[PDB]
């Protein structure tokens, strides 16, 4: 679902305007006003964020095009490593996440992950671990965000403000709610609330006791005739012949239904995280200062057990795998 906002550029930069300019020196201030100017959000975009809040979409993601983001020459030169300085200006696609998130949610950052901060840069880094962010060269696969973790987010968040120059790089959605009917009947049965092994990203790795200690994620869960997505394209790991034979199935319906988006500066893209899986193409890093820069941020809602009281926009959670 796309929402054109280049009408509300004024509007828009002056919300920004009312946010404190360095974000991290004080950022649970920062999220607060955030909040409140969010209240001010123009019309048809307020309404296009409560809708897919509260329901989703069949295609799982809302993509925000036209946002307000500096002219290239009036940004820093792309990051080169995280975290970023507590004293860094505020970037105009910063401000947008600020205030699109607080329309759908609470930030979250995650102890474990890019140094326990809420703001990630995304830009590319040689020698990237095939899971991670800073990959290029290589696919990064289809998955959803931290399936594993008990705190997993109901979105994530992705604001463009550099592009990469031959704006290859594509990302990728497949929706669930696109992929369930092309599964048949048993293997919807089999996959829904079953618990299978996975494996978790790099940053929560140690601390397993034993076998019985690995997370485990349900395929698909929740209502029966709108379920949920769990999925991780290289983590989840099936054991009987049954469920390896289910997942596959689930595998190739949601390559099937495979939707393909560029970000583009002023480009924000709010997946539905237990709805959607996502991956990215391949594109080729220059390392000239200009490389691709997307900004990304995690957003917890009241929806299933992400809450349990007290949590503010800013807090850090630590890990505790699924099971």
């Amino acid at each position: 679902t796309s929402v054109d906002c280049t009408a509300y550029g004024p509007e828009l930069r002056a919300l920004a305007a009312r946010l404190p300019r360095t974000p991290r020196a004080d950022l649970y201030a920062f999220l607060d006003a955030a909040h409140t100017a969010a209240a001010s959000l123009p019309g048809a975009l307020a309404t296009a964020l409560d809708t897919f809040n509260a329901e989703g979409s069949e295609d799982g993601h809302l993509l925000l095009r036209g946002l307000p983001v500096e002219a290239d020459a009036d940004l820093p030169t792309t990051p080169s490593s995280t975290p970023a300085p507590e004293d860094r200006s505020l970037l105009t696609m910063e401000a947008m996440l600020g205030l699109v998130g607080r329309r759908l949610g609470l930030h979250t950052g995650y102890r474990e992950l890019r140094s326990g901060t809420v703001y990630h840069d995304v830009y590319p880094s040689p020698g990237a671990h095939h899971l991670s962010s800073e990959t290029s060269e290589t696919l990064l696969e289809f998955h959803t965000e931290m399936a594993y973790h008990r705190l997993q987010p109901n979105y994530v968040m992705l604001a463009c403000s550099r592009a990469d120059h031959e704006r290859t790089a594509a990302t990728l959605v497949a929706s669930v709610r696109k992929a369930l009917p092309l599964l048949d009947e048993r293997t919807r049965a089999r996959l829904l609330d079953r618990r299978m092994p996975c494996c978790v990203d790099v940053a929560f790795r140690g601390g397993v006791d034993d076998p019985g200690a690995i997370a485990q994620v349900k395929p698909l869960y929740g209502d029966a005739d709108d379920p949920f997505l769990g999925y991780d394209r290289e983590l989840l790991a099936p054991e009987d012949p049954a469920d390896k034979e289910a997942v596959a199935a689930l595998s190739k319906a949601l390559d099937e239904v495979t939707e393909a988006v560029y970000l583009e500066p002023g480009d924000l893209l709010i997946v539905d995280n237990f709805r959607t899986t996502h991956a990215r193409t391949p594109f080729s890093p220059r390392w000239d200062g200009k490389d691709r820069w997307l900004h990304r941020v995690y957003i917890r809602t009241d929806r299933n057990g992400q809450l349990s009281g007290g949590e503010r926009a800013g807090d850090v959670v630590a890990f505790t795998p699924r099971g």
